[PDB]
């Protein structure tokens, strides 16, 4: 179904963060990072459809959220390069993840909310 | 139809967070406040059904959500006796408010996200 | 000090100049009594608020007229000020810093409390 | 300091202490190479970190290592570090403090940036 949903926020315009850029990966046994995923947020600022629950196996994943981009559009000058999540896929009965971030040029935070569709 | 909408999320479980407290308030001629509606967030940490287009005039409004009897059912001793948001609604096309809060025991964070329907 | 205010503007990476902030306490008749007030210095603190010996057990109220803030910089933000209600000293004397972290539609607020 | 470090525990309303942090520079073939690390101290803060002369324009990674944090005081939490990336000292030398608010599920963080 849907066990990985992005949702991105501008806390500056009080908006959501539209056609923000967002890329996914997986650790490789080699440990470096192979493309999972990607896509761009849509007019509510939510990137659906990531993957499946057959694919989204336990594992290391990250979230690499290209917020430089967005602030350049709007001609503010960002603090970071882009936003970094990092995170551990564990199963233990059925579970959905939505990882969060609000957006603002010097600051930004993440948060995870883990559910049981 | 929904003009305002609040969602609540628990940081430490990474949860919705759960039967939680809201009261809102508008502020009156005599600058006190006149209680306006209440409710408790569902399984989902979301309060709809506040109000219509036709009451939400104009006007300074007042949010207060008990955080502290949340963390007090999980055992936890939290700083803060409410959290409160506080906010005046502007008439300038059609307008919905989403109020956001993200609860710590010793820290909060609130968002609004104003859209056009 | 018993009782520090620190903010922060997330959007210029700064510490956020001259704020203002005002401070009371509940009252026996269930009123808000104005305590102390001040503004934030060039390193976004506010020191000075109180003493040991007036800040006694009882439920506080930090307002931080963020909106005054915003608008002296040409942005209208969302809310009216950021509100920070809390009891304090009940299990006898601590330090509190309030630290806020300020952006146009959003806020953050956390304590640190420590003891002497 | 050029590059100091603030971790502040959002749960227990105090300075996150003995926290692992290591921070890298991007080299010219464009991997990761180790410049720094150190633990937080009793206040939450890492300094001693870089000095002037050293701390080159470049692309830096400040990564706080929280999960090994909150395993020690017995919460599994959701993320396995945080990670800060940013370009620095492109515009001259100036001074940054990378800020870090922790709960188990969530973080922040924020820059302040000072031109010395």
């Amino acid at each position: 179904k849907c066990p990985l949903m992005v949702k991105v926020l501008d806390a500056v315009r009080g908006s959501p963060a539209i056609n923000v850029a967002v890329h996914v990966f997986r650790k490789a046994a080699d440990d470096t990072w192979e493309p999972f995923a990607s896509g761009k947020t849509s007019e509510s600022g939510e990137l659906h459809g990531l993957t499946t629950e057959e694919e989204f196996v336990e594992g290391i994943y990250k979230v690499e959220i290209d917020t430089k981009s967005y602030w350049k559009a709007l001609g503010i000058s960002p603090f970071h390069e882009h936003a970094e999540v990092v995170f551990t896929a564990n199963d233990s009965g059925p579970r959905r993840y939505t990882i969060a971030a609000l957006l603002s040029p010097y600051s930004y935070s993440t948060t995870a909310v883990v559910t049981n569709p």
